């Protein structure tokens, strides 16, 4: 089955500059500006573009692990990033994949709105849960805010 | 039980003339705007302000007929509106009541960041299902673009 949640969250900082930190140097951002959330970011197949396979893994504290991810798409020009989970954290029995689509989108004021795709591919005729979707957002949403404070509190960086 | 989903959508109106219209005149402008969603709005008990009960018809066509929503909370100088679906609809043997909050807030370049929860109140051990809360927060969302784009077709209304 499928189910797609699409949601949007802005950000006072530029499209580009949240581009260049959030989806170009997460890997390396993410351990040191979330480190509740995320413990390590390491490339297991590929170089940081389209086909390459993530290894995330989370901290001491939580019920899932770690996931792989796959990098989908990358679109420099345009701030978009997709990428799916493959395996580990919430694939498994009742879930095939996770598709995500991120894109950052520059508003007239020099700030940025994101808008955020979270496809579940289910297996046969299962449901997703209502906490599980929570939790795909919420993590996403914890990430852009540690990004985005980090940013505000080095204004150089990724310039 | 409970389930509490957050979302925050963005407009282009500002935010007194975005809650004048949406929320001060919605029981007027919604069935007009949006027919194909809401085919009217009634006052069962009450004025507008809290307490209020409103019956809120949906057109032929839904599988729900309609909703009995009461009001809890208006702030006209902070542009809150909360309110709450408490009979028809959802509401029924496994969703008690959905406790919702809209807090409209201004943008430094003259739009608006509309901050939206949906609060469940299942009944016993119940889920609410991923696809329930999708359809609330689409319904919103489809509100609140008929009414932006009545707005700027109308350059004058709620001024």
């Amino acid at each position: 089955g499928v189910f797609n949640c699409e949601t949007e969250t802005t950000s006072v900082i530029p499209a580009a500059r949240l581009f260049k930190a959030f989806i170009l140097d997460g890997d390396n951002l993410f351990p040191k500006v979330a480190p509740q959330a995320i413990s390590s970011v390491e490339n297991i197949e590929g170089n940081g573009g389209p086909g390459t396979i993530k290894k995330i893994s989370f901290p001491e504290g939580f019920p899932f692990k770690y996931v792989k991810d796959r990098v989908d798409e990358v679109d420099h020009t345009n701030f978009k990033y997709n990428y799916s989970v493959i395996e580990g954290g919430p694939i498994g029995d009742t879930l095939e994949k996770i598709s995500n689509e991120i894109k950052i989108v520059a508003t007239p004021d020099g700030g940025s709105i994101l808008k955020i795709s979270n496809k579940y591919h289910t297996k046969g005729d299962h449901e997703v849960k209502a906490e599980q979707v929570k939790a795909s957002k919420e993590m996403g949403e914890t990430l852009l805010r540690a990004v985005e404070s980090y940013l505000l509190a080095h204004s150089d960086a990724y310039n």
